[PDB]
């Protein structure tokens, strides 16, 4: 069983989004996916309410659920945390029980400074046990995305080779309640897909 993990405080850092298609992703190629949200404003458990989630999807009501994830989610391959917004309590609680953290970032410069936040914590953990992080551009298109592939650098935590590129099919998939594999978006479903067997080849 192992945990993945999507914190970043600040929002619209592409955390549901790349959630919810990576972890289709993982379904299609033939593991048990289980997937905890953890934000107040439920996206990811609206979304799954639509029935066409390939996963299976769960709804923390607090920090607690979080900290009894390995125990609750035992007999899935992998249990992803689509990460929370104000609640510290989260990231500390998720950092603890993943084996991957992946911190979503778009090129926005201002922006920056909230996934650092995520950095300490994991730094904090490396004395108990170091968990791999990465760091994952999304709604990605320019210099400012040189500048951030730069502050990642900074932070000691290297950044996924695969970056989410900004396309619609991200945003209607979710809409109509499911994710890029139901599209017929080659190229978004290949990144996807490239993005996963790079998170897959970490765990192996
Ligand atoms: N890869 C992407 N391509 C296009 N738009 C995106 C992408 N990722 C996120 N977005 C847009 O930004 C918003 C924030 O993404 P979301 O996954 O909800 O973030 P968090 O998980 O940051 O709340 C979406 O509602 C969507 O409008
Ligand atoms: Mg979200």
């Amino acid at each position: 069983m192992k945990v993945i993990s999507f914190l970043n405080p600040k929002g619209g850092s592409g955390k549901t989004t790349a959630v919810i298609n990576i972890a289709t992703a993982l379904s299609r190629s033939g593991y048990n996916i289980a997937v905890v949200d953890t934000d107040p404003q439920m996206s990811l458990t609206n979304w799954s309410k639509a029935g066409k989630a390939a996963f299976d999807v769960f709804t923390a009501a607090s920090e607690k659920d979080v900290y009894g994830i390995r125990k609750d989610l035992a007999d899935y391959d992998f249990a992803i945390v689509d990460g929370a917004g104000s609640l510290s309590v989260i990231t500390s609680a998720a950092v603890m029980v993943s084996d991957l953290v992946i911190i979503p970032v778009t090129p926005s410069p201002l922006d920056f400074s909230a996934a650092g936040s995520v950095v300490t914590v994991l730094e904090a953990q490396a004395y108990s046990r170091k968990v791999e992080a990465r760091f994952l551009i999304t709604r990605k298109i320019a210099t400012m995305l040189n500048v951030l592939k730069e502050s990642i650098k900074d932070t000691g935590v290297k950044a996924f080779r695969t970056a989410i590129t900004q396309r619609q099919v991200y945003v209607k998939s979710i809409l109509d309640g499911d994710s890029v594999f139901e599209s017929s978006d080659g190229a978004a479903k290949g990144e996807i897909e490239i993005l996963t067997k790079e998170i897959v080849r970490i765990f192996e």
